[PDB]
């Protein structure tokens, strides 16, 4: 049994990445569901904001479906609540194509991936989706 499975759970967070992309980005923050933040609209699909790591200001980007806007500030910023969810994609670009919104706490099975693209086989679909490491925990 050289082949292995991994039980995974999708994190209870929204992803505030160092770039407005899911591939080859680092999390500046993984904000718990319900966290209240200030953001600015960056484009049709992304918000941006700034946080402090020590005295250093760091910019991040969060996908529109992970941020519920509750009010609009005069300076053009917005006040929002984080809506935690993840994604898996039918290709390793992690950008459009066929993708699925995975609910916070979604329980899945995957396999060791040397390239960091963890495969999810959905019976109902006839296809492999891919989830990056940073969107899930391994029970243990």
């Amino acid at each position: 049994h050289m082949m292995e499975n991994i039980n995974i759970v999708i994190k209870d967070v929204g992803y505030f990445q160092d770039k407005p992309q899911f591939l080859n980005s680092k999390s500046v923050r993984q904000w718990k569901h319900g966290t209240k933040v200030k953001l600015t609209k960056h484009n049709s699909h992304w918000y941006t904001g700034v946080v402090k790591d020590g005295n250093k200001s760091v910019r991040g980007y969060i996908y529109h479906s992970m941020a519920k806007v509750t009010s609009k500030n005069s300076d053009g910023s917005v006040n929002a609540t984080i809506n935690a969810h993840a994604f898996c994609w039918d290709n390793k670009k992690l950008n459009g194509g066929d993708f699925i919104n995975l609910k916070r706490g979604f329980k899945g099975i995957t396999h060791p991936a040397s390239d960091g693209f963890y495969p999810l086989y959905f019976a109902s679909r006839k296809k492999t989706f891919y989830i990056p490491r940073y969107m899930f925990d391994i029970k243990g």
